[PDB]
């Protein structure tokens, strides 16, 4: 039996950086999850690189990506980034958010495929073309947590290893960033930060978004769940 | 036909800790390795708790491990240690080398398809209850067994063997994620020391490097070595750090 609570006290983190945004975390054993704002946790926005999560997938189940071990090499023709120029691993391509390397995942996967998956993991409603939020992030990140989406064990495994940005004796993080850019002061950029933290037998799936009109706030993504994190004492 | 190569460079962070060990440091695949100690670098000792990696992957083979997400609960019977007085992950009993858990695990197995799989994983020297005191493993053998594991190339499927990797990540930083396990067979008399391990593997961006560590041991305030002193290795060679 699943449900959501709102949790008033987490405002004080947003307070005092100023920052117009929604936390959800949930406890997979309670089947129980907590948000500082119902409405903005059910609102739908672009996923920017969160989408790389399900891209990943898609590339293994569909073949595009090899295996484990397939390594994006750079023809050495500048790209947006220099962390961009250089050979990556799915780990490593995941990490910087490499756009050419998913970019190219997607096209050889094509339009039709990828909505046939997409639609089959009930993921949101092709990065730019598709908006999803906190509470559907949760909810997919959880399906992949237990191996239940449309793709093998171990390409779910091979993503979710690759995933990995904290290890500790007692937790580790899975986690991805996402940033829309700074769009408009009308009409802001998002910035996300979903993942789930696996500390001993208890799973903590969490999805942060937030409004972004400068990239001088891109840190908050992070701070703000930790301390909310930390002060639950799921992580240090 | 793997090449093992002496470097007498890192005998500095060995003799002013004034330690007795090896370190083997394979870059890319574990045919051409760097140690300190030819001769040291492919002698057998008594595995200790670096069994656990098998372990765990012949617990996954046979079903014993029922899957990735399977939890090992506590009785409530004390234990020799208050941090395995809890229900573990496969991952937690791991970082905390629950001995109660392996045991378990090596009794369901059995000492027959136990040894079956260690003939066949090519693991420790081939000449019941006590395979962690029983078994000799070398430094070299154990980054060719963890090469193996690395490239799915065991006798397991792909999956049991992801399942382990994943539950031996000790460190994620943006450009490296380190694999590892701890070993330590006590501390035994100044004539015959116990021997501490510290084995792994570090995916740094495309690039991989296998490394294991042992060292003789006959005081207990001399553990934190058996990581400081490979750390500090591969943070001059800046695999991490």
């Amino acid at each position: 039996s699943n449900s959501i609570t709102e949790n008033t006290s987490w405002n004080k983190e947003f307070s005092a950086e100023a920052v117009n945004g929604v936390f959800v975390l949930c406890k997979s054993s309670s089947k129980s999850c907590a948000t500082n704002d119902l409405a903005r946790a059910s609102k739908e926005y672009l996923p920017a690189s969160t989408f790389k999560i399900p891209n990943a997938i898609i590339g293994l189940e569909t073949g595009v990506i090899k295996n484990e071990h397939q390594v994006f090499k750079w023809d050495g023709k500048p790209r947006a980034m220099k962390q961009w120029e250089r050979d990556l691993t799915l780990r490593g391509a995941i990490q910087v958010s490499a756009v050419p390397v998913f970019q190219q995942i997607a096209r050889e996967v094509g339009e039709v495929r990828m909505q046939k998956y997409l639609k089959k993991f009930s993921y949101g409603n092709l990065e730019d073309q598709l908006r999803i939020s906190a509470v559907n992030q949760v909810e997919f990140l959880e399906s992949l947590y237990l191996n239940k989406l449309s793709a093998s064990k171990e390409n779910q495994l091979i993503v979710k290893e690759a995933l990995v940005t904290e290890a500790a004796p007692e937790y580790l993080v899975h986690s991805k960033t996402g940033f829309s850019g700074v769009g408009t002061e009308s009409n802001p950029g998002v910035a996300w930060w979903v993942g789930w933290v696996e500390k001993e037998t208890e799973v903590y799936f969490f999805a942060f978004n937030m409004d972004i009109d400068n990239e001088s706030k891109l840190p908050l993504r992070k701070s703000i769940p930790t301390k909310i994190m930390e002060s639950e004492g799921i992580i240090g």
